[PDB]
């Protein structure tokens, strides 16, 4: 039997040490009384869409922040990241004739797993930065001592963000007639800004053709579906935002539409797996180089006993050198046991380089290589490359080569997100041809 | 006051001399009791579409036979001519983002006007061939004496033809997924068969994009609208198929959706103008080089007193050398009097060459020249080039250079119809740009 | 192996004796060159709809003439019979929330099977009247000698009829906003004209609600689907109108969408079964009291080898006293052999009374009794009462008690057709509840 | 020239006195950097819908809290109030065939205007409670001293509320198939719970009929439009959430879709009118007994110079005894000057009784009387009764007879909201009949 708190009985990684247990309890509790970020019916809709992807009739586009922060909470940043998602989706949908399920790593992706539980600088040792939901980035005691009030600040930032995202998606910003205005200024001059300008003109032509045919009024051209997701890492936050569906009595984690378990917290006997095991959400698990096929099958027996094709997204993050060696054996076990999974590629988290400095780098070319290989590997085994899962930004920076080089990892910029979409689009077209 | 027979009181051109008045009366009368080819509501729908064209929001595609015959009455011929119309319409609709109203010169276009009321061959003089509805093409007394039973044979051929055309249009033949199968074999190798193959692939892409967006089920992609038209020349036939709309009590000529008056029978005080003056159909008038602006205005006062923009299609057939000289003055009068008309180009009937032999020729290049000039002239005067009106065939012949060289005029073949559509499509795109 | 003429090698019932074989051949042949009444894609659509009915997700409404005649060929009669079908369908569709497949016994139902191959009146013996497609109703040699020219007259009447029916169905007559105008004058005063007036007001309310919701423009409210059917009795006519689908190369009988075999011509080794065995149409077989379960299974092995749920409609005509005794054993065999069939009730042809006079009567109450029992019997066996199959008229007569009392059988009038629809509607609602 | 702060230069009512100007400035400013509650395109959509109502083609349903509080911030309360709105709208839309524009007094309606700037209890005098956005309800210094941090708490409650409302409206809660589940438990037994149960069954029938017709998939049956509104009273909050539309450069108050000015703050030369004068939102003005026709016209010259029919909602709150005397003269001036306005009835704020105690009462019967009279008055003058504007709750209380009896006014309960909707629905049906 499961309950929203049965995770507290399991061994657990990556949890911060709070100075005041009773204070923490009071905040968990204020938060239990706050409205949910999502409605359970919506999470069932995403499951429905997941089952399409899993059967080879759609593709999953998941993208957003490494880890959102309190210091960067603006409409502009939310809007520009959403623009990049719309761009990518429209490119894939059109070139490949393929529905694309849109999931933002947004409105709740605050917590960070870490290698080390603390950090040392010139003889001083303090608790590690675990994301703004837990503590602050600044190297000083007050910043680093976990503050449970941050749970609420993270909640508030999330309702503001999701509220605006919902409004963009339904209220006209995502209307296909706005296809041009989704290209960010940044993508000004490359051949790229121009490969998209043509695709966009085509879409204009498509829509002109439809009004000429008498289809100018379809709501499906004016709005789109948009879902949110984050790593369920801080189980305090998740529990508090876990609610029963009134219609079915079934528990959903209503902090977001989809939750996923990290590579460092996926212990079969651990708290994170216990938590997500009993919620009705569609969910994911990060699958890195350390996963063998036995563990994988056991993990699936726990997270998808009924072998439902809408339930479980396996997010493969191997590294461009390792994907070829490791993935196949994993696909083959799944095939052999007749399991229904959605396979996605996280081509970022297994390609980060951390130098003694503590400085992180990602070569964008490695990122493309892992993707290209993920598609190759699925081609060969007779299975479906279902999804992509990336960190990206609408901001005008270049973080990958080809706060985000230390505590966080480097995000794709808009140019890079687009080249990737074009690449994915061609491959998908070939798959379907 | 008007009635279905008030035309009989006017002077009249082009009517055959029947040997037995009472026999003719008996047939007119059997035919008055036969069901109508069209339903009055449909004719009102075409008016509606005509008013769109007239306001610059659609374009009229009218095409079919010179004059249908009893000897060529096959599903194959009807199907192939319809294919050519679908091709042309899809090209124009897509390249130009413009609804195209489809009217077939079909299911009733049997009667022929002639220069001369008789014909002489080696000292023998017989009544002229006026179409199979009246008499036969063969040079011999029995053939040439008007036979009123032919009124019925023409009716029967028309219900068979329209019935099949309706079935093609609504029952799946005109479904946009069939876009490739509308190219006739004939159009095998040119760059042309290939310019259309690409446009067709684009359309496939457009439709894939729409099912990816969730629009796979729209009835408007599965069926299309199709209307019929002929020259109301034989007023016996028209009268008999003229019926009252039960809903409104208003008279419609239900032999076809649209009727038109020829260049040789458009006398202001004549029978043809009297007939069409009192029916509710949308209608047309052939406007040739002999029309001045005064006569034109008077004609319009009679055929469209209420200045309704759905009522009246002016079908300009000037000749490629004369269109530039004559049309402008006509447009200007109309503009100056604030009349609502649909302007169309018949670029065929003013470009036929009849040599002493009696052999008729049309140079296709002249045909393109008159069209190109018709568009130019409208460009200059600030008015709308609304339509095209051609004779064409799906059969594998070449009759225009670039029975149909004697009694009839040479039709466009499929290749030629397509080049014309591409040309019209570019021009329309430019108009709208 | 099958061909359009392999029926000529089998023994055969109910065929007329023609005086001139070569004349007959010449007409079969003129007719082979005439366009088809329907397009093969349409017949595949009806199969599709049949498979819905068979699976319990729609209901079949088949209705029209006993046998059309040359003397009654008017738009008014076609229109009024169609009105009665629309009425019935709208009643069933709305009260029961059930799609209704509409099939007219129209545009080809000319031929009549007879008990006796001849008829005697005061010492004179002449060939029996077999419908106007074969010979005339008048008791005299010239009338009664089979005339193959009648094949063409029947064809011509059919294209005229179908052309008009297609126009009504698609061009606005069947638009749901016209729901009131479908009640015929006749149904003036009963409680009945009033039960329908209320249902119609409800429909108005439904449509107002939909335009208030923003659904005013759906093509599915403006037009409806309509199919034709007749007994394939005269195999000369059927063969000539049997054509290959260009797309698939498969033979379809294109005289009508659906064909059926009569109770007197369903010999397993006979010509009629041979003919329909090789066409792609959906088809039916009249199943009367003389059918046992063995014969039934054999018949199905022949007409639906692949056990396709769209293929075969079994039209049960038992008599109100016999339906209870005979039908169950037939259903049970089918169930036991896992066959897919569409079950329909013809509650007319097994309830006709023929007195020594030769005068035929049907008591309408018997008709309702057989239907009510057909539904009861399906209720009990766990199977689906799929359809109704009746003869009816929009004309203002009363032929059933509660030419059509001699050569033909008495048709339901409009009042009676409506009471039946209301009855069927309630029962269907109960089935689905 | 206007700017987001030009209101600060005008004289101003109802503003609280803050102890620390610089602290207040710091909070206004944190809030200026927070994302907006709504997107400007959405506000333009509401204008569009307002112009429909104004032209007599829709009706406005505005309903929600008197004044939201921090102590009642639960998903349950937001959900239940939304249920009551859906109920009311579905009743009106169906019975009357009339689109209903839905505006919630929600996600920002926190501030309260007051009669008196302070309050005295047993010799102690403190600043008056002005809503939780300003200060607390408790009678004590700390509560009553305006606290600018409350601006943020109100913002946070609003994004949480709107986010959930958006999710309900689009994500499946407002799907018309859920029509039954919108009736609150409360409305258990009356004839009323039953008048709605029948209307709901009808809707079920309507939808069954539409899937039978092939319309089961329309997005317009799955989701609905929902807008928010509040009195723009605290101009600090409004200014900070006033942003430029990126597309047009035009200023919108993005705290809500619609803003309105109270009866006590509508001074023509005042700050509130200055603020709303320069934003692009649709807006409203409370029109109470003190308004004459001169002032009204001047007010309209300021708030709708361009006389746009989407811009301005006049919310008439007269009292049931005064509506008859006062409204007509106001309508007549408007008619005479040819002004485009949306007329709505607030039948609550002019019917509150405040006894010496300070205890407020509303008799529900007075409320129905004012509405009924508002419709009568519009009937007589030839103008359109456009809207209703009420305070209501999904909670199981009875506050009107037939915190909310002191600081706030008594809200309609669910039973009462429904009786009102039924009443409005009948009247609207009669108007349209
Ligand atoms: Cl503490
Ligand atoms: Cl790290
Ligand atoms: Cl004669
Ligand atoms: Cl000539
Ligand atoms: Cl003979
Ligand atoms: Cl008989
Ligand atoms: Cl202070
Ligand atoms: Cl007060
Ligand atoms: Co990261
Ligand atoms: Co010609
Ligand atoms: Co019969
Ligand atoms: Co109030």
């Amino acid at each position: 039997s499961w309950s929203p708190e049965s995770w507290r009985a399991k061994p657990i990684q990556q949890q911060p040490e709070y100075p005041d247990a009773a204070h923490l309890a009071r905040v968990e509790q204020t938060l239990a009384g706050y409205p949910p970020l999502v409605f359970a019916g919506e999470a069932r809709e995403l499951r429905r869409q997941f089952a399409e992807v899993t059967a080879g009739r759609a593709f999953l586009l998941q993208g957003g922040d490494c880890a959102e922060s309190f210091a960067e909470f603006s409409a502009a940043k939310i809007r520009d990241t959403f623009k990049v998602l719309l761009q990518m989706a429209v490119v894939m949908t059109f070139a490949a004739g393929c529905p694309v399920v849109k999931v933002g790593r947004m409105a709740g992706q605050f917590a960070k797993p870490r290698s080390s539980g603390d950090e040392t600088q010139n003889g001083v040792t303090l608790p590690a930065y675990r994301g703004d939901i837990v503590n602050g980035i600044g190297f000083d005691e007050k910043s680093r001592v976990p503050d449970p009030e941050r749970l609420l600040q993270a909640y508030h930032q999330s309702t503001a963000s999701l509220n605006l995202l919902r409004a963009f998606a339904q209220g006209g910003f995502a209307d296909l007639h706005q296809v041009h205005r989704w290209n960010l200024d940044f993508i000004a001059n490359s051949a790229l800004a121009e490969r998209y300008q043509q695709l966009a003109d085509r879409i204009d032509e498509t829509l002109a053709f439809m009004r000429a045919c008498g289809l100018d009024s379809a709501p499906q051209l004016r709005e789109t579906s948009f879902f949110t997701a984050h790593e369920a890492l801080l189980l305090n936050y998740e529990e508090a935002l876990t609610r029963r569906d009134s219609l079915t009595g079934e528990w959903y984690d209503c902090s977001a539409h989809m939750l996923w378990i990290g590579d460092r917290t996926r212990q079969i006997d651990g708290a994170h797996v216990e938590m997500l095991r009993g919620v009705g959400n569609p969910i994911g698990v990060k699958v890195g180089p350390s996963m063998d096929s036995e563990e994988l099958i056991r993990l699936i027996d726990i997270l998808n006993p009924d072998n439902d094709p809408g339930r479980l997204n396996l997010i493969v993050r191997m590294g461009a050198d390792k994907v070829g060696d490791h993935l196949p054996r994993l696909i083959q076990a799944i095939q052999r046991e007749g399991r229904q999974v959605l396979w996605s590629s996280d081509p970022m988290h297994g390609n980060t380089i951390k130098a003694s400095s503590g400085y992180k780098t990602r070569d964008f070319a490695r990122v493309l290589a892992e993707v290209r290989q993920f598609f190759e590997v699925h081609q060969a085994e007779g299975s479906y490359a279902g999804g992509i899962h990336i960190e990206m930004t609408g901001q005008n920076v270049t973080e990958c080569i080809g706060r985000y080089h230390t505590h966080c990892d480097p995000r794709l910029n808009a140019d890079q997100s687009l080249e990737l979409a074009f690449l994915i689009a061609e491959t998908l077209k070939q798959v379907r041809r």
